[PDB]
């Protein structure tokens, strides 16, 4: 029923980088886990409470395509420690380096199972990108990295603008980079441009870059996924019953 | 709270029994293992939660991710799915070929749930290669907490403790480095019994294979001890591990 884990247990490594919020490390823990620290010297009351905070919606995930909460400590750094996960991220898969049709919607559905059980926990992801999406053990979608990322932003968001619906809305940009293999926007370089323009309701992924082997169901999801206004945006309840009929089918 | 309201999961085919409970395939956000519980009383109910309540005090990965339970319309346990098979089918039925590497990476992920299990103070008490479940064939998930005589230490067939834990893991070293059950050439059930708890019969170490390890050996000889006491503890037995992971 409590998740602290007792500092001097946890030996803490190599730097990876920051997320959303924190910096992790790998750090080791009756085995591999991974580290997420706020480095403050002394955190200001206003962190003390986001910890708290962020810590009983992770306390809440049970889930094998949700990034594993194993436990927090407090002292001498706030820090949550999660499992560690094996191999790149779906991003480093996709766009950084040198997959068949029928992984990429395995992929998809394994997200899709992630984000469904979120949803129906009433947790709001915030920040979902193929770069928040682990590719553990290159076999088992880890989803973590909670609330550049502009590209996965719904429309409202660029203009309190996040919901289920603007989840829904980058799962359908992480679909598009799943079925076309590249990022949204290619011909588009300015960042302001993009703000502007996906702000503006003018500009949307181009649907004719997918494969030719994309199934034209999955199309037509990714298609009702990302539609400009949020309330015609399906609910991850029918986005995976799609998916998982699609699989068969 | 873990509780799934009645009617969220849909429950599939039959897997089997187990240390406890009956095991089916599920549907649940993806794939889930349900356990029903054949039941309930006001103590049922007691009992029921205080299981649950040390499920509920497991998050790691080697470890098999409890996900809720059911009180309606049965008292049920939902877990993670795993895919593949249990090592025991593997090493005994399928016949798979591990290269060494995957053989000790297996050990060191099995000391990695155990370590952890003891550091929350909770004792397996049935750990067995069947237990051991190769999700995806890289990952292992131990499950089926507390007929299966070939991992209990003598003073348990003669009770329960850290000791008898590191023993059966003992067992399990013994299957990977070895590719058999223990006691092949003796296929007498009331005989193992009584030789393994007065003492008198232990496994032929002579059995393991030439790629195995030297320092396997020696950790593995020093988990079948048929003392208790003699026994080192699984924070030592993951160090050792690890430590010979290196090459
Ligand atoms: C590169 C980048 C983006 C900085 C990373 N952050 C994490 C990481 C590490 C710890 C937590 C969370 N995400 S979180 O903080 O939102 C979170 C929890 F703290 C607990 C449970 C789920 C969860 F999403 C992370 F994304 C990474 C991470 C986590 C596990 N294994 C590996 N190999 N990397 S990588
Ligand atoms: C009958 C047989 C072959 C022994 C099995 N039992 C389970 C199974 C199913 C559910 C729970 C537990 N073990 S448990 O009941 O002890 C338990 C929890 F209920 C929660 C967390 C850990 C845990 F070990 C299991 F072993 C099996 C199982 C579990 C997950 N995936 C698959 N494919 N099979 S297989």
């Amino acid at each position: 029923d409590d998740w602290e884990i007792p500092d001097g247990q946890i030996t803490v490594g190599q730097r990876i980088g920051s997320g959303s919020f924190g910096t992790v490390y790998k750090g080791k823990w009756h085995g591999d886990v991974a580290v997420k620290m706020l480095n403050v010297t002394a955190p200001t009351p206003q962190q003390l409470q986001a910890f708290k905070n962020e810590v009983g919606v992770l306390r809440k995930t049970r889930h094998v395509n949700i990034l594993l909460f194993m436990g927090y400590s407090t002292k001498p750094q706030l820090a949550i420690v999660t499992q560690w996960c094996e191999g790149s991220s779906l991003y480093h898969h996709l766009h950084a380096s040198e997959f068949e049709m029928k992984k990429l919607i395995d992929i998809a559905r394994q997200t899709a199972r992630g984000m469904d059980y979120l949803h129906a926990k009433s947790i709001i992801h915030r920040d979902l990108k193929s770069n928040n999406i682990f590719l553990h053990e290159d076999n088992t979608v880890k989803i973590g990295d909670f609330g550049g990322s502009i590209l996965w932003m719904a429309p409202e968001v660029i203009r309190n603008p996040y919901s289920f619906q603007s989840d829904v809305y980058a799962f359908g940009i992480v679909l598009y980079e799943l079925m076309t293999g590249q990022l949204p926007y290619s011909n588009i370089n300015n960042r302001d441009q993009i703000i502007e323009m996906v702000g503006r309701g003018s500009l949307s992924p181009d649907l004719s870059k997918v494969r030719s082997n994309c199934p034209k169901r999955m199309k037509r999801l990714m298609a009702e996924c990302l539609k400009k206004k949020r309330d015609e945006r399906p609910s991850f309840p029918r986005i995976l019953a799609e998916i998982e009929e699609l699989a068969r089918e």
